[PDB]
């Protein structure tokens, strides 16, 4: 029921990466909810169940495919589908975890995890942080394959952890921002895998404070900057959403829009 957007790492190319991430978006939002040209996700209150996740299903070079379900109302991977078996992160509340029974409902095999999916967890459990954990095309190929043989014994603990560090950051951080989603793009380009920089990184710690900031701007201003790093690791400070409007693609829903006092 749920829309299934399709990817493969087998002989992918800028063009057929920026056409995923493209249809991904698109299946995200839904144009209600656009503030300083930035698309704003889904109010997860009162979002009806047949709206609230999309299906990304992901094959390689390998022949091997995996589905992983996103939450719309924040880009998250919630879990897979490997065959036969189903995988959850750990659920945050209650209405989370009644909500991913409604996801790969004929799976024979369905676990949830016994740990969240945030980054700080999964980098514990791979034993490697973000910034030294190469991506790329490379890296999405292997880490289709780790996936689809979890079930199997065949995938250790870490290498799986890794695995979800490397999809979510190539599928849910490109949709979220269009600086990443052109780190990735010139890694494919290439094909030269890499790890990401700190313009990465912090674009990836910052966008709950960006997207708050954001939305509760005084006509855009920030009434508090927000530092973000450059490529080398030096200070970036972000005043204003003109800056970001090339660099965000999607905001988490933080406030309501205020009725805009117009001159």
């Amino acid at each position: 029921q749920y829309p299934i957007i399709n990817f493969t790492t087998a002989g992918a190319t800028v063009q057929s990466y920026t056409n995923f991430i493209r249809a991904v978006r698109g299946r995200l939002t839904t144009g209600a909810d656009v503030r300083h040209e930035i698309p704003v996700l889904p109010n997860r209150v009162g979002l009806p169940i047949n709206q609230r996740f999309i299906l990304v299903e992901l094959s390689n070079h390998a022949e091997l495919s995996v589905t992983l379900a996103l939450d719309v109302t924040n880009a998250y991977v919630v879990g897979y589908r490997a065959g036969n078996s189903a995988y959850f992160f750990h659920p945050d509340n209650q209405e989370d975890a009644e909500a991913i029974t409604h996801l790969f409902t004929d799976v024979q095999n369905r676990y949830t995890f016994a740990f969240g999916g945030n980054y700080d967890r999964l980098e514990q459990l791979a034993g490697n942080l973000r910034e030294n954990i190469e991506l790329g095309n490379g890296p999405l190929e292997e880490a289709i394959s780790a996936l689809y043989y979890y079930s199997t014994g065949g995938t250790q603990l870490p290498t799986l952890a890794r695995s979800f560090i490397i999809c979510i950051q190539m599928i849910s951080e490109a949709a979220r921002f269009q600086y990443i989603e052109g780190e990735m793009r010139t890694r494919i380009r290439y094909n030269r895998r890499s790890a990401p920089d700190p313009s990465v990184i912090t674009l990836e710690n910052s966008w709950g404070r960006l997207s708050t900031a954001i939305q509760e701007s005084n006509q855009g201003a920030f009434a508090s900057p927000i530092q973000l790093q450059r490529r080398n690791g030096s200070k970036f400070s972000v005043y204003d959403v003109s800056i970001l409007i090339p660099i965000i693609a999607l905001m988490v829903y933080r406030c309501a829009p205020p009725p805009s006092s117009q001159f």
